[PDB]
């Protein structure tokens, strides 16, 4: 009994996958993707880190179990790159990462930390969200909950569904909230309003969750840890989950780390030390080829500067690219202010597709959409920008 | 509340750790190792994988995420590996594998895959065990059961205490079986014996878990997937974790897979597609680097020509090594047939030190066994050999 009446179905993510270059065509694109992509479409690698695979292939003098807290150099900048640099919250012994199997992963070992040590039975989320994340949050039997922006039309954050779809629960309870933008609205709260809601985190009770994969991405890199920090010299009680897959050609080899943190060096070698065992029972111990590539693009100036202007090319795109869709339909379309698109932040964005609209691409089209109006603006180009441009009219 | 009143410690594995070079001083070594190790006791990289982080280090295009069951060329001959070559079980189409980030981190996909689908509550391990498994097997709330074999004295197999402490229940529950022979007793089944228990698996219930990391490392690589195998054309329903860690030189980076069987293609597809969701939680897709490097090697004749003599030495001193550490007591210590060791496989084994023996060594010693009378053979030597055969004296 592995074996009778089971039940079974899809991650609303094949939402197009494999069905997109299926029937054979001028395929525009799975606007919808997993990833970033060039002016050619084609996920890289980046030089950077191949620029240190090298060196680990050099000196890669045993490969022996690596600690359950992988290495905290990939752990030191990825704290110095969080909190930020100076910070001697730092040097005050307050906060510590271990390496974990990236972004997803590191939310699931949060809940079953958070399902000890912590008296927490949810997390209330975002509404829309990254649907993995209502899953990797029911783990620990730990029920979600779905708290309220982007109300839609001016299709911009809804302060106000949300400090009150907010407010609304108990103490001892868990948010989540996402570094700057969004999956999949590359909106946000400015500084003033991630600024509005801590003085709430606060006193109401609450306690931040902060999934930061797209972290300086969507941002110039530098609000980004503002985002969070604003909220971090304003806290005592933080759980951060981190992602490099993305932001540096990484995934397929899974990258980031989950960090503690807490007032007392005391308090946090302790609930960090349980932590320890969420881990340990997974997978156990890090899949060490992706800290090291990354500690080492991290620590090396020469390769961090390699590294860096890779990043801001990667952004010029999203911040350029994002422009672009919208003059088009400035000439072509012409039935709103896509404005929005332009400047609302990261690769991701929805669109007035009551789905509907989306179902239709597919067709006689060859456009694959992620039927809740989601397009990764990472795999519109030069060459689609045009007809992708042209898809859309007649679908209005 | 991540704070307050918490709970906190150790892993029966610091149980050396560091607390081994601390004091300093010739150090025998802490004989509980996690690992393998030369007549030097360097955990070397290899070659025939170093051969291939070079071969993708040269073609790896990308690195875009990975499929959530990894790559089945690194599937299928762990597959074939497993079941074996020819069954056309394998094209039986009847066992599916997903990619997971080794060993105890596919024990854990294991565990909520199975609280799912399968109606169980419970795995009954093997005294003594894997300190781990009761705990990545207490996951999915799941209690493990504690069967009984390994009575002591002569050191050997009490067919008797597990045939019958086996038994014991529920036709629904989950029995762990691990390849070959063990941790910490390379002990074993032989064929008859193994042979002897399915025709139980089968009738009385059961449903084989199966733990296999150190495959054909213990063994001559052949024996191994007979252990299984000969429980296999016997079956309908098992599940079936691997590991390349130790046998690659692979760790670190984490690297085996899970494996599902079943009587239907359409009844695999099924448990399997829910199975791909315990993993979407977890990690979501696995750590990449290793699968490749463990495909490439074995879909490699020149290369898999390398690895098999590399794993073949490997044996060698394990086989060979496990018969010193007795001749050199036949020379000093001399106080009991010490024969079992030298044939009782693995790199693994435990002794006559009622823990206190053991407690002592570490003293003005400096020796670091497993307080459970575990000692990784790995860890024993041609130098050492000899003052670790005077170690052991005093401590009778
Ligand atoms: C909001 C969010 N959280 C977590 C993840 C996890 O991704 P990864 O594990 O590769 O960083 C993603 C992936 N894009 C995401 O969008
Ligand atoms: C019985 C057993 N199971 C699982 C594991 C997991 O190890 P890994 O994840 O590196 O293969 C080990 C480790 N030696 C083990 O001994």
């Amino acid at each position: 009994m592995f074996e009778n009446i089971t039940a079974a179905p899809a991650d609303p993510i094949l939402g197009l996958a494999d069905l997109f270059r299926a029937d054979e065509r001028p395929g525009k694109i799975n606007l919808g993707i997993g990833v970033y992509k060039d002016e050619t479409g084609k996920t890289p690698v980046l030089t950077s880190v191949k620029k240190a695979e090298q060196y680990l292939l050099e000196n890669e003098t045993t490969k022996n179990y690596l600690g359950i807290d992988g290495i905290p150099e990939f752990g030191r900048c990825t704290q110095e790159l969080l909190f930020g640099k100076g910070s001697a919250l730092i040097n005050d012994k307050r906060a510590r990462t271990a390496q974990t199997p990236g972004g997803t992963g590191a939310l699931r070992v949060a809940a079953d930390f958070l399902a000890k040590n912590t008296s927490v039975k949810r997390v209330w989320v975002s509404n829309p969200s990254w649907p993995n994340h209502k899953s990797v949050f029911n783990s620990a039997g730990l029920e979600v909950r779905e708290y309220a922006y982007y109300d839609a039309e001016n299709h911009t954050l809804d302060f106000d569904a949300l400090i009150n779809s907010l407010n609304e629960a108990q103490a001892g309870d868990v948010v989540l909230f996402h570094g700057c933008c969004h999956n999949p609205t590359g909106i946000d709260p400015t500084l003033e309003q991630w600024q509005t809601l801590a003085q709430l985190s606060v006193e109401k009770g609450w306690l931040p969750l902060f999934d930061f994969a797209y972290q300086g991405f969507a941002r110039g890199l530098e609000e980004d840890a503002e985002g969070l920090r604003a909220f971090a010299a304003m806290h005592k009680e933080l759980i951060v989950a981190s992602s490099y897959s993305a932001n540096f050609g990484l995934y397929n080899e899974r990258v980031g780390a989950c960090t503690l943190v807490a007032a007392d060096s005391e308090t946090v070698d302790r609930a960090f030390s349980q932590m320890k065992a969420a881990i340990r029972a997974n997978y156990s111990n890090p899949p060490a080829h992706g800290a090291s590539v990354v500690a080492t693009i991290l620590s090396n100036d020469a390769l961090r500067a390699i590294w860096e202007q890779e990043l801001t090319d990667m952004r010029q795109r999203i911040q350029r690219m994002r422009q672009l869709f919208v003059n088009t339909l400035q000439e072509k379309g012409a039935n709103r202010d896509f404005s929005f698109i332009i400047k609302q932040n990261g690769m991701f964005s929805f669109s007035g597709l009551t789905k509907e609209q989306v179902l239709r691409l597919r067709e006689e089209f060859g456009v694959y959409a992620v039927a809740s109006g989601r397009v990764n603006v990472a795999g519109m180009t030069p060459d689609n920008m045009a007809p992708l441009c042209e898809a859309i009219v007649a679908v209005l």
